[PDB]
């Protein structure tokens, strides 16, 4: 299944893009994220270790992001961790002197026994998570803007 969040940020795309790329600087404004560490940095891609909290227990994964500096987009995919699949794109679109940020996330989480019964709740949780990742980026861009 897939989730997508969309958010307008009052700042030029290039600036919003660059602030999202500095994940470790972004991390303090992601309230649902407990730990985010960049483990590897290479050319236009990094590797990072996420620990997030949903509903009191933690979900952990490693994430590879490929950064497209030219076109202000990124692609990410988890090769290992708690998700069978965790991937998507951040894109930063011009909307005025500002940025329409679009975050798309395809995930698959296998849950013993209850995976179909709680499919919609899981969905909503993943919706809140990406909406919050974006509201947290809003708050980064404002913080770094003073």
């Amino acid at each position: 299944p897939e989730v997508r969040a969309e958010r307008y940020i009052p700042a030029p795309p290039e600036r919003v893009y660059r602030l999202a790329k500095d994940l470790e600087g972004l991390k303090p404004y992601l309230k649902e994220v407990e730990s985010l560490e960049v483990v590897a940095r290479e050319g236009a891609r990094t590797r990072s270790r996420w620990v997030a909290v949903a509903m009191g227990k933690k979900v952990r994964w490693l994430e590879e992001e490929e950064w497209d500096d030219e076109n202000l987009r990124n692609r990410f995919f988890s090769p290992e961790g708690d998700f069978d699949r965790y991937e998507g794109t951040w894109v930063f679109l011009p909307e005025g002197e500002g940025t329409r940020v679009v975050l798309t996330l395809t995930y698959e989480l296998t849950i013993p026994i209850f995976g179909g019964l709680l499919r919609k709740l899981v969905q909503k949780l993943m919706q809140e998570n990406v909406e919050s990742l974006l509201k947290g980026l809003e708050e980064r861009v404002l913080a770094a803007s003073s």
